[PDB]
């Protein structure tokens, strides 16, 4: 499958502070934590900063590419010169270098994390000597004034940031998706094309969450922000607060005009029928359907359909009965638009009318208990449809939305 | 150019008897869920008898064109006099209004009581004859004897009887697109056997009760050939598949046979899962590995096929943020609706910080058939890799 081992970055990226970037760009990788699809890859940026006395290590690589990150650091550094070592969030695709790391140095290090990353640094590597650091706490390091700031639940309870001189060190918050062609947001064509993978970034790791994306960009906020520094993808050193503004309208769900996603299984085509009518309704009147399909021979990315719901002004759902519930796919879509895109936007239902027992949830009481305003349900049937109900479905969104 | 291979061929001279087979190798998804990268069969078929010609089930809508020039090429449609439906999902009944209209004339089509209900829903198609539990009907100087089997799987099921020849539909079919008509090959059979499983328990699964109660049923009529609208033909031995399907459906164990089914984050759980399948073959058994990782995601179609013949299942299982992770939370739900066997588990958790309202895999397996024999702890650090040692040999012990 792969030709090539994975490209590392490493450069100089400030001179006061100096502060190098080792970056591994890991395109074998397929389902990030597991569960979302990335075909284009994700990124893992570790940070060297150099001072007067102290040289002092910003977070990681994945454990798999250990040998290649002390490999990639020896070349900046002298590991047995390093004296600190900054732990702003504790998961494995951060930390896991960390044992080979502390091998490779030779010697006892600082470690600095916040009060849950030295429990989970135990947890995970019986790693015990750490320095807790509580919010808003100052340490003069090497001649230079660091400070964290607490942001918890970005995604885990243990995740800060290290600001620096106007520099912040971030960790996920600010990571994307996607293997940038270069380091920065100097380039606006490669920013442009970025964002939508920090959008996809955001709703399937940070979703859940999504309220303390808002608590944590006020808190950060308050700092003098020059340059934000994230653990996946590119690097702020231009516009940090575009970053900032484009995490906050993604947790927020602002919507771009036009926008509609439309999520549905056709297990024999009578379901397709109807939405092929209500796609062609949408687009007749000036809408931007985006179409998502569970057929027999296609299945989309919940990764991809997980992306388009911020921005969706409104979704339609299209849903098969099957036993006593619905469709085991459409299952799975719901409960995750339910735990990571729970956002305040009108819906339509379109389903069929089947046998199922009574005592099934329907797709329609499941969304019942979101944010969500379903606007009408519509049944699907086979012959004997009344295809002016599709009509009068997009046309009442289309006055709501109005 | 490919286009999927069709096969009409007579397999039975008195009565006089064709299959019609379409080989689907265009579905990926059965039911748009199930990976079938096999493919599957739609077998439809007609019976030229004197003074009418009936046909037997259908094809899939989209291969509707292809079976009306296939049926044309061994009667004259506009002959064909009835038209029996043992079960109307539209990967049997999708051909039927272009039948219809082909033939051109009224002809009798029959029915289940639900069935002609669907027909309707489905099609607009009114005039249907509704044939009653065990009811015998003369057609062409024979005697149909039509037996009532819900559930398999839809409440419209049922299976023509014609002289020792079961037209079954669902019922004894299987995934897979085999290499010949009928069950005269013993290597093809066996290759064939695990797509029937499958098949089982994807499709019939959450009714697997009602698998036994067709079958205890359908035992008071001799059976000498059993013709599903699925896969194999069985002329030489349909009793083979009768107990291959009931065993299935009572979850009759190959001994040694566990399924070990995970997801691995970052390693840890990986780690301790290793150490747990080389404690298991040790002792003498064989595994069936699934795991969901950062590079590999298996079929919950493949897993659900394992399921009924072992003898126990292992979890791995990661917690992720109020509950566990949501591939786990899939197969776990699956193999609840489709594979609810009193069987014995063994699960093994990384300890979370989730909020405690959020279902454990404990949760979701309490009012099930599956009992777990222990619960144990994953960690990343200063883990007692004796526990691990310990839940296989309980496991083992429980299985003597
Ligand atoms: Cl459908
Ligand atoms: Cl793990
Ligand atoms: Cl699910």
């Amino acid at each position: 499958h792969h030709h090539h081992m994975p490209k590392i970055w490493t450069e100089r990226i400030f001179d006061d502070p100096e502060i190098y970037v080792l970056r591994i760009d890991d395109d074998r990788i397929r389902y990030f934590e597991a569960v979302w699809e990335i075909p284009e890859g994700i990124s893992y940026n570790a940070y060297l900063v150099k001072l007067n006395g102290a040289n002092v290590l910003i977070d990681g690589w994945k454990g798999n590419y250990a040998k290649e990150f002390i490999d990639a650091l020896s070349k900046i550094v002298d590991p047995k010169e390093i004296t600190h070592i900054i732990v702003n969030h504790t998961e494995p695709d951060h930390s896991g270098s960390l044992p080979a790391t502390l091998k490779t140095i030779g010697h006892d290090v600082e470690i600095i994390a916040s009060n849950f990353g030295k429990r989970l640094l135990e947890g995970f590597y019986g790693i015990k000597d750490v320095t807790v650091v509580k919010d808003g706490e100052e340490r003069e390091i090497g001649g230079k004034k660091f400070k964290f700031v607490m942001t918890p639940w970005l995604h885990w309870p243990d995740t800060m940031v290290t600001y620096l001189d106007g520099i912040l060190f971030s960790c996920d918050v600010g990571g994307g998706y996607l293997l940038p062609e270069i380091l920065d947001d100097s380039n606006e064509s490669v920013v442009e094309r970025y964002l939508p993978h920090v959008t996809k970034y955001i709703v399937t790791v940070i979703g859940h969450y999504k309220n303390y994306i808002l608590e944590g960009a006020e808190k950060l906020s308050s700092l003098k922000i020059k340059a934000l520094l994230p653990g996946h993808g590119l690097i702020w050193k231009k516009d940090p607060q575009r970053l900032l503004n484009h995490y906050v309208s993604v947790a927020k769900g602002d919507p771009k005009k036009g926008k509609v996603t439309v999520i549905y299984d056709s297990m024999y085509g009578f379901v397709e029928n109807v939405m092929k009518k209500a796609i062609d309704s949408l687009k007749e009147k000036g809408f931007t359907p985006v179409v998502y399909k569970f057929s027999d021979e296609e299945r989309p990315a919940i990764s991809e359909i997980l992306k388009d719901i911020p921005d969706s002004e409104a979704l339609i759902f299209g849903v098969s009965t099957y036993e006593a519930e619905i469709h085991p796919l459409m299952r799975f879509t719901l409960l995750e638009i339910i735990d990571k895109a729970n956002y305040e936007k009108p819906v339509l239902v379109f389903g069929v009318h089947g046998w199922a027992p009574s005592a099934e949830r329907t797709a329609g009481e499941l969304l019942k208990e979101t944010k969500f305003r379903i606007l009408s349900f519509t049944e699907i049937k086979g012959s004997n449809m009344d295809e002016r109900k599709i009509e009068e479905a997009i046309s009442l969104l289309k006055k709501e939305l109005e």
